């Protein structure tokens, strides 16, 4: 009977987003409230957390993000997903995606969603909600 | 010995990117004058645009999305690139790219620039200047 929120993340919950992506991610860098505040006032970034209503405390993120298209409804991607190990093969991965579907939709009026999975637990999950394999092929340029 | 200049595209060149964006890539609406203006003011999209100095005319394009992360450098991504089919194989496929690159490296403080290709001739030139193939797996949710 635990309650959960989907929210959108605010620059108030940096540290503890901060603590839950590098718990699992590559990190980096630690942003100073300049560096963070710049980050999230790029408007095309719209961070999603997923707190518990009992315990205050966020369990979930998920990095949405437009990408601007001439000529068509914006693109979009979900990168990062990431439910706290705790948490997980308990409904809340699909939950927040979810929310950020249905907003990619219809609040954004976006065309599309892209995401690269390279995952196990993924694959399994965007198939669930309606994403199918994209033939192209990936390339990166590292710095 | 034709002079070419690269520059940011602006919204007094929407329908002339538009014609140029449209042909290899699959449009589907042309934006009123506050959908364009609203899209060339996402502060993470930075269309870059090749000119014909001689004659005033775009002759190339390229998008160029920031894609904020927290806890490391931002990553990047490139998408429609195309050159108009006269011009292609002088070497301003390449010249509009590796301005791009360098901005992404050193103007926008990017970790890595990410993309996905199809023709043959464009992964040639991607891995001429330092991408790598991924091997990850494409999803999409189209609406
Ligand atoms: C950036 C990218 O490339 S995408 C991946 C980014 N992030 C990560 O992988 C972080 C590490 N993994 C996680 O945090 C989580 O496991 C996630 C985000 C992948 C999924 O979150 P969860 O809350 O565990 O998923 P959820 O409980 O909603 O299940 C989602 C679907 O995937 C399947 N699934 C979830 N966990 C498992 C598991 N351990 N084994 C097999 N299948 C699983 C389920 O079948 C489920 O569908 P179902 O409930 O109808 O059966
Ligand atoms: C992220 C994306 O946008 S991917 C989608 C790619 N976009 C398109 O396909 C639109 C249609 N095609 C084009 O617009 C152009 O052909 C592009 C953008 C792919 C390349 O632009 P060009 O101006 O022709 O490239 P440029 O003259 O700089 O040479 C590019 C490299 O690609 C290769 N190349 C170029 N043309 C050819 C060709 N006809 N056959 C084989 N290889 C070729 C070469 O290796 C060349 O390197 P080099 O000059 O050292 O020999
Ligand atoms: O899905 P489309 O809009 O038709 O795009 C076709 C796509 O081919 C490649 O993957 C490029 O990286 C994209 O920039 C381009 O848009």
């Amino acid at each position: 009977i635990s309650s959960f929120e989907v929210r959108k993340a605010t620059i108030d919950d940096y540290f503890e987003l901060r603590n839950l992506i590098c718990d699992v991610t590559r990190c980096t860098e630690t942003l100073s409230r300049e560096q963070a505040e710049e980050r999230f006032r790029y408007n095309t970034y719209h961070p999603y957390c997923l707190v518990d209503t009992e315990n205050g405390r966020i369990v979930g993120y998920a990095g949405f993000y437009i990408i601007p298209h001439l000529g068509r409804k914006n693109d979009s991607r979900i990168e990062h997903v990431i439910i706290s190990k705790e948490y997980r093969n308990r409904g809340l991965g699909r939950l927040l995606c979810k929310q950020i579907i249905e907003d990619a939709k219809n609040k954004f009026n976006c065309g599309r969603i892209d995401l690269t999975v390279e995952s196990h637990i993924a694959k399994k999950l965007y198939s669930s909600l309606e994403f199918e394999k994209v033939n192209t092929e990936v390339m990166r340029n590292s710095f």
